[PDB]
RNA sequence: UAGAAAUACGCGUUUUAGAGCUAGAAAUAGCAAGUUAAAAUAAGGCUAGUCCGUUAUCAACUUGAAAAAGUGGCACCGAGUCGGUGCUU
DNA sequence: TTGTACTGTAGCGTCT
DNA sequence: ACAGTACAA
């Protein structure tokens, strides 16, 4: 009955063990089910759970937000189409139709293949007159002539689809701003004085030069636009286009006159990274520059061309990766220019100009979130009226106060020590007091700081200065006030890490200094800085300071509206100047102010059980079905997977041994402290001494005895550490034949190593849309879009394999022949297959499948074959090795100690004596060799690679023993659990092979293994079908 | 050190449009041009929202729509991935 | 016409 | 892990 469990935690492995007090590992016979003749198998109660590490949610978040912004961009286009439809349907009703059908091929289009004019000659004339859309944009901004409505709609569509950035909140010289900027740094701190006040940023930086030249000339002293007239971006990039055209013409002239042989390569071959590769191919700007630059370097006449290339201004495109710095205000200024130019010709545009200006200028606020109407789990909002939200009426519908209230009760964290309380900001004034006082506490005094002394030095120094150093204490306070000669201080190396920056920020802004120094107004200021941390946009920031009009109303209250904070703390109000000690009557801040000039630290206050903070803490973190009992827990989704596997493994381990519970369980920094308390809550929630273990102890004891570890050998070590954890835990809890038993049970060759079988959730496929081809493996990215003509994705991610037995007709003389095979289900046919399996299987060509014999086969499904061969299943088209080798303990001690000479030199009298013992007994390495050869001939069945490795063995077995042992450790890739990989011996890189053949498992024995692997069901697929 | 959320840009990819010309039966060779635009950016789903869809959970069997619950003996000697002995109902 | 080997193939930056 | 060419039948 009596037993204990050892258990290690990891990102990919959960090791489990069952152990007795005499350290005897019990061995028991277990029922197996299925159509096999086997009915009882003998296994040891030692095993390890191996699984793929889970994903944290950020990638899904980026994909979700990207989906939303694509949808919103399409909705902006839809709004503008809805506006222009009524009037341009008079001149061209099918214009939007030709725009949306522009992707289709000429037969698939329901209209003419030219989208803009519906005819060849007008489209050619438009392209000749306007080579780009920037030509059209500049013409519409500058010219006052009446324009065709299609061109204007093209301007607005291009202009709102790509609309720049919202990092500028105003309306919108640079040298004067730089002068004020360096002046405000000079006021900000007494560091890095300027060389001279006559700096002129426009002369040095906006003048056309490279970044290195501008940097060097700026150090020596210490966005390009053309004309004042409107449309500056269109003018600058039309200059860029004209310069590109002139440089193209001069390039053609120079390479035709000078190098006729490389003209073909550069201007026709799209694969050799030439100009044809820069336009037609996938070449970037930088790689095109670096390939073309030697051509102009070795041959003459290209000095201006080199200085253009060094500024990266040579042959630029318009659509360029550096366009991410253009704000949206230049865009809305350009659009306001066009709709002022075309308002009299089209009074329709005069009727709703502000609507289009709103579609450009509107953005969902930071705090509002998705416009869900309760259809989403992410949204916050409540709407005042049940209307369809448009940019034209967003604030009329949305209750911003309630939306921001729903915003604030969610984003801020809860204190890790006080889970019921929301956290203060990092830049909160009280947080600055607490971090400064935690730094002041460690400040010693010999001639620590006393509370009256701390109050005085704060009122003198911290009331007036932005930064504090220990020398400034001993010269400004202790020499001045108390007239001391010197004070021995070693609290902090020179100046203090912490400071009251936000306190000085209010001292900078508002006029009433006594209002800031008064302790009554602390809550108002905390609400203010909380507000500035919460919101970064103007509106609700202005709303929340409008509550404080009755305190002050001057323009210095107005000036808070522009400045902002970001970030959040780890510490809350009700902890620190909250809970009060019963005896002392002092909170955390009260003790950081004073303890008899012998002040005590925060973590000292928490850890000391004599004071009542330690009693008051765990009763605060005292935080049903098991899945929802864990679904509310904290921690990353990647590291929670081990927690579910742990709780399942422990429950079924109890379930195996006659429903009987252990005496002690042992678990393998702060996260495991939360784990040991959460697993201790099971004692009163679902129904056992949960004992913590340090890994350095087991590593040291492994160094004390013979049984060392090598990771690359085998995966039995992922259960040996669990048994070791059990060993040390039960051994410990009985403490400025068993010691004889451990040796035998260490060498046990059967340990239940189980790979978890999950359906693979994730994306469609690898995401690069491959070009058109005649292959049938191209995946249709859209339902109508045939991948023969429109391309699509490749490499889909399989969800699970599906074994089917059915009848399939093959051959020209079509014969209904019986077939047994497994089929791969990818992620987006999983829904249709789980909806109706037989109809979907019939759709792919299988006839009269067996309904009750369809077997769902996930990834890492395990098969048993003849002669004990085990193979793991990766997909419908690739297998995976699943057999492990165990060396005797003498062999792994030889292999570990032969490598790592300098680690065995730490104790020369014993380990380096044992180092001599692994220069001799070189036969053990030959023993390792024939173990690998025997195991490969048994289950790997590889021939040519083994002759290669034995030839390389016999030719390089002369070399020193350390590198021999480390390459023998490197040799285990051939025998490793998992996939074949390329790996390095002394002189050759051995290529892996692919087990493409799935036919050898269709008559094997499928081995379902449990969560702990002690219970099995063995379906022999040869009997089926 | 972190977890989890919101609002946004700029590219990339794919297809189509931006008439290629000459000598040419021509398989080809020479010349001209090349910068941009549209659409999509997980198939799609129904609560039809300017929402959601790659995060989390998941051996087999029997019940339960499902959630969920249930279903597989022990002592000993050995160890090629576990083998057997005996007791038991 | 159906199996084995070698081989290239693999959405991101930057912003809060 | 998947995709395609280029052989062995």
């Amino acid at each position: 009955k009596k037993y204990s469990i050892g258990l290690d935690i990891g990102t990919n492995s959960v090791g489990w063990a069952v152990i007795t007090d005499e350290y005897k590992v019990p061995s028991k016979k277990f029922k197996v089910l299925g159509n096999t003749d086997r009915h009882s198998i003998k296994k040891n109660l030692i095993g390890a759970l191996l699984f793929d590490s889970g994903e944290t949610a950020e990638r899904t978040r980026l994909k979700r937000t990207a989906r939303r912004r694509y949808t919103r961009r399409k909705n902006r286009i839809c709004y503008l189409q809805e506006i222009f439809s009524n009037e341009m349907a008079k001149v061209d009703d099918s214009f939007f139709h030709r725009l949306e059908e522009s992707f289709l091929v000429e037969e698939d289009k329901k209209h003419e293949r030219h989208p803009i004019f519906g005819n060849i000659v007008d489209e050619v004339a438009y392209h000749e007159k306007y080579p780009t859309i920037y030509h059209l944009r500049k013409k519409l901004v500058d010219s006052t002539d009446k324009a065709d409505l299609r061109l204007i709609y093209l301007a607005l569509a291009h202009m709102i689809k790509f609309r720049g950035h919202f990092l500028i909140e105003g309306d919108l010289d640079v040298d004067k701003l730089f002068i004020q900027l360096v002046q405000t740094y000079n006021q900000l701190f007494e560091e890095n004085p300027i060389n001279a006040s006559g700096v002129d940023a426009k002369a040095i930086l906006s003048a056309r030069l490279s970044k290195s030249r501008r940097l060097e000339n700026l150090i020596a002293q210490l966005r390009v636009n053309t004309e004042i007239t409107k449309a500056p971006l269109s003018a600058s990039m039309i200059k860029r286009y004209d310069e590109h055209h002139q440089d193209l013409t001069l390039l053609k002239a120079l390479v035709r006159q000078q190098l006729p042989e490389k003209y073909k390569e550069i201007f026709f071959d799209q694969s050799k990274n030439g100009y044809a590769g820069y336009i037609d191919g996938g070449a970037s700007q930088e790689e095109f520059y670096k390939f073309i630059k030697p051509i102009l370097e070795k041959m003459d006449g290209t000095e201006e061309l080199l200085v253009k290339l060094n500024r990266e201004d040579l042959l630029r495109k318009q659509r360029t990766f550096d366009n991410g710095s253009i704000p949206h205000q230049i865009h809305l200024g350009e659009l306001h220019a066009i709709l002022r130019r075309q308002e009299d010709f089209y009074p329709f545009l005069k009727d709703n100009r502000e609507k289009i200006e709103k579609i450009l200028t509107f953005r969902i606020p930071y705090y509002v979130g998705p416009l869900a109407r309760g259809n989403s789990r992410f949204a916050w909002m409540t709407r005042k009226s049940e209307e369809t939200i448009t940019p034209w009426n967003f604030e009329e519908v949305v209750d911003k106060g309630a939306s921001a209230q729903s915003f604030i009760e969610r984003m801020t964290n809860f204190d890790k020590n006080l889970p019921n309380e929301k956290v203060l900001p990092k830049h909160s004034l009280l947080y600055e007091y607490f971090t400064v006082y935690n730094e002041l506490t460690k400040v010693k005094y010999v001639t620590f700081l006393s509370g009256e002394q701390k109050k005085a030095i704060v009122d003198l120094l911290f009331k007036t200065n932005r930064k504090v150093t220990v020398k400034q204490l001993k010269e400004d306070y202790f020499k001045k006030i108390e007239c001391f000669d010197s004070v021995e201080i070693s609290g902090v190396e020179d100046r203090f890490n912490a400071s009251l920056g936000t306190y000085h920020d209010l001292l900078k802004i508002i006029k009433d200094k006594d209002f800031l120094d008064n302790e009554e107004n602390e809550d108002i200021l905390e609400d203010i800085v909380l507000t500035l941390t919460l919101f970064e946009d103007r509106e609700m920031i202005e709303e929340r300071l409008k509550t404080y009009a009755h305190l002050f109303d001057d323009k210095v209250m107005k000036q808070l509206k522009r400045r902002r904070y970001t970030g959040w703390g780890r510490l809350s109000r009700k902890l620190i100047n909250g809970i009060r000690d019963k005896q002392s009557g002092k909170t955390i801040l009260d003790f950081l102010k004073s303890d008899g000039f012998a002040n005590r630290n925060f973590m000292q206050l928490i850890h000391d059980d004599s004071l009542t903070f330690k009693e008051d803490i765990q009763k605060a973190q005292v935080s049903d079905s098991l899945h929802e009992h864990i679904a509310n827990l904290a921690g990353s989704p990647a590291i929670k997977k081990g927690i579910l596997q742990t709780v399942k493994v422990v429950d079924e381990l109890v379930k195996v041994m006659g429903r009987h519970k252990p005496e002690n369980i042992v678990i393998e920094l702060v996260e495991t402290r939360q784990i040991t308390k959460h697993v201790a809550q099971i004692l009163d929630s679902r129904m056992v001494k949960v004992i913590t273990l340090k890994s350095k102890l087991v590593s040291d004891f492994r160094k004390d005895f013979q049984f060392y570890k090598v990771r690359e050998i085998n995966n039995y070590h992922h259960a040996h550490d669990a048994y070791l954890n059990a060993v040390v835990g039960t051994a410990l809890i009985k403490k400025i034949r068993d010691f004889a038993t451990v040796r035998k049970v260490l060498s046990m060759p059967q340990v239940n190593i189980v790979k978890k079988t999950e359906v693979q959730t994730g994306g469609f496929s690898k995401e690069s849309i491959r070009p058109k081809r005649n292959s049938d493996k191209l995946i249709a990215r859209k339902k109508d879009w045939d991948p023969k003509k429109y391309g699509g994705f490749l490499w889909p991610t399989v969800a699970y394999s599906v074994l089917v037995v059915a009848k399939v007709e093959k051959g020209k003389s079509k014969k209904l022949k019986s077939v047994k095979e497994l089929l791969g289900i990818t992620i987006m046919e999983r829904s249709s297959f789980e909806k109706n399996p037989i109809d979907f299987l019939e759709a792919k060509g299988y006839k009269e499948v067996k309904k009750d014999l369809i077997i769902k086969l996930p990834k890492y499904s395990l098969f048993e074959l003849e002669n004990g061969r085990k193979r793991m299943l990766a997909s419908a088209k690739q297998l995976q090795k699943g057999n492990e080798l165990a060396l005797p303990s003498k062999y792994v001690n030889f292999l570990y100690l032969a490598s790592h000479y300098e680690k065995l030199k730490g104790s020369p009298e014993d380990n380096e004596q044992k180092q001599l013992f692994v220069e001799q007994h070189k036969h053990y390495l030959d023993e390792i060799i024939e173990q690998i050869s025997e195991f490969s001939k048994r289950v790997i069945l590889a021939d040519a690679n083994l002759d290669k490795v034995l030839s390389a063995y016999n030719k390089h077995r002369d070399k020193p023993i350390r590198e021999q042992a480390e390459n023998i450790i490197h040799l285990f890739t051939l025998t490793r659990l998992g996939a074949p990989r390329a790996f390095k011996y002394f002189d050759t890189t051995i290529d892996p092979k692919q087990y493409r053949s799935t036919k050898e498992v269709l008559d094997a024995t499928l081995i379902h293994q449990s969560i702990t692997g002690l219970y099995e069901t063995r379906i022999d697929l040869s009997q089926l079908g």
